[PDB]
């Protein structure tokens, strides 16, 4: 389930140095905004990275996922994206 438009975002994110991450939030939660981090994605090979992104997809049916770009060495975010949503 990765879109041409995520793929694109994640390259772009590691051709600048970025780290890639995710968390989640079942429908309970996302309504509180109560997200919590999922397996860290502890790899820039960009091929590795998204074999792994497309894993926490499906480890995550249901729920919603937010995609991050972070920013190592200040730990900011520096980009955002809800790549999984339920129906609704």
């Amino acid at each position: 389930f990765l879109s041409s438009e995520v793929i694109t975002q994640v390259r772009s994110l590691l051709n600048q140095g970025y780290r890639i991450g995710t968390e989640h939030a079942d429908k309970r939660r996302f309504r509180t905004s109560s997200w919590q981090p999922c397996a860290p994605i502890q790899s820039t090979n960009e091929r590795q990275v998204l074999s792994e992104l497309e894993n926490c997809l499906s480890e995550h049916e249901g729920e919603y996922v937010r995609l991050l770009g972070i920013d190592t060495n200040t730990r900011s975010r520096v980009f955002e994206a809800l790549i999984q949503r339920p129906d609704g």
